[PDB]
């Protein structure tokens, strides 16, 4: 029921998720608690956690693919900028959040959307893997 | 007295910061407006903005020291976690957010410490800098 165990269905493939990247190291699909619409985690496919600790060349890839989301989710819905977290403290398996930005009280846990609707999500899916195609 | 002007004054010594890393490419100093004690922003020297379309070569320095001040921040302040973020809306010049975290609730800007007292600035800065000796 937890953050954290939908998180692991959701990587390993026992619950459904909406993905919009995927690489020999590194996957990204939508969160099911967004602070605006497009919020993908990024997230190395190896159990890793504690990003200050974690191998540069580890992070580093990891960073590299959450640039390529952050210019797909300001183009994909027409923000000039992108927000970028990692926390941890929900889930302990490293992840960073992107996420087109519009404001500084964008940024935070508060007021994530709990309940975002199925056709918002497919929709940021969408656009992002639009994005995406556009970018390569 | 905006956050862009006063970061830049800090960056160019023209008001007084508190620096606790320099090297040929990236600075490190204390911010004026905590979200926790030991709050600290991560620069490169170059005028570059815009996270997400940073070149590979930048961004990885700066990838690179966020994760030394993360490592410095947790060992200083004793947390198992550090918070990192990226948001750009106040200041122009791109720089990562990095701090020890306890709570979700630490994220964002909604309330930082907008003047946080002298001893509390001299006590991070000190900390975070034996810990990077610690950790050199």
């Amino acid at each position: 029921g937890s953050m954290a165990s939908i998180f692991t269905k959701i990587i390993n493939r026992e619950l459904p998720g909406r993905f919009v990247y995927e690489d020999d190291d590194v996957v990204a699909f939508l969160t099911i608690e967004p602070m605006t619409q497009g919020h993908t985690l990024v997230v190395p496919r190896e159990e890793i956690d504690n990003w200050q600790d974690v191998d540069s060349a580890a992070f580093n890839r990891v960073m590299g693919v959450s640039q390529l989301i952050g210019k797909a989710v300001c183009k994909a819905f027409r923000t000039e900028r992108s927000g970028l977290i990692i926390a941890g403290l929900e889930v302990p398996h490293l992840h960073v959040h992107v996420f087109p930005t519009r404001s500084l009280s964008d940024f935070g846990f508060a007021n994530v959307d709990r309940n975002p609707s199925p056709e918002s999500l497919d929709e940021a899916q969408a656009k992002i893997k639009a994005a995406l195609a556009q970018l390569a």
